[PDB]
């Protein structure tokens, strides 16, 4: 009952996720996890309604062997709870390069050095309605 | 060197389920499942081109605990190697449909029960480029 897991995805660098979802009615935050597995995260993408201290605030951070990074905190907060919203990641060898549904590009260094996106989990309140590859 | 691999789809009956990838340009043949998990399959999607002694000819099968059911072969092939090539699929309790690229569409009984398909994978000769949910 958790989120939508996907393995075997091999993105190699150059190429974008498009990840499309339902954020609940009622959401407090949803995760989107891109990696080399559950341990090793090269993105956790955490846009926070209310949480952990955060209002409408996104959070990133990195996932290496198990143990947290740095937190990285976005300017912008494009997501309501309620509604179709739609977010692009492009993998690049030094950084993440995220889209949000406005159109505000940010960037998130790749601290793991993954040379290809093997994981991608969705978790929260965020219903996946689709996903596409290129 | 398999394909793309989800779980926890959470596929309710009467969703439709759209899968489009690329078929390899010298594949034999390429599977898409659906199920529970990898040894209890509602459907084995197989498209054969050239393998296992069939021509063009598109094989089902379910997987019960590991166990193969009896293939049922399907009318049409609407597939070509080294193209794109879109499947759509829902469900209910008695059967599966399936709808393929030419507007086709055909049934393969629900052998397993499922009141939800939260498994799916791809072999190495179909390359998953977009996954819907509506
Ligand atoms: O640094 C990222 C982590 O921050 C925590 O506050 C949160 O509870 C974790 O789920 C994860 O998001
Ligand atoms: O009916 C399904 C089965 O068909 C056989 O021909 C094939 O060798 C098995 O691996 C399995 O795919």
């Amino acid at each position: 009952a958790s989120g939508l897991v996907a393995s075997n995805l091999n993105l190699k660098p150059g190429e974008c996720l498009r990840v499309r979802g339902e954020v609940a009615p009622d959401a407090k935050s949803f995760v989107l996890n891109l990696g080399k597995d559950s341990n090793n995260l090269c993105l956790h993408f955490n846009p926070r309604f209310n949480a952990h201290g955060d209002a409408n605030t996104i959070v990133c951070n990195s996932k290496d062997d198990g143990a947290w990074g740095t937190e990285q905190r976005e300017a912008v907060f494009p997501f309501q709870p309620g509604s179709v919203a739609e977010v692009c990641i492009t993998f690049d060898q030094a950084n993440l390069t995220v889209k949000l549904p406005d159109g505000y590009e940010f960037k998130f260094p790749n601290r793991l050095n993954l040379e290809a996106i093997n994981y991608m989990a969705a978790d929260g309140d965020f219903k996946i309605k689709c996903v596409a590859f290129d």
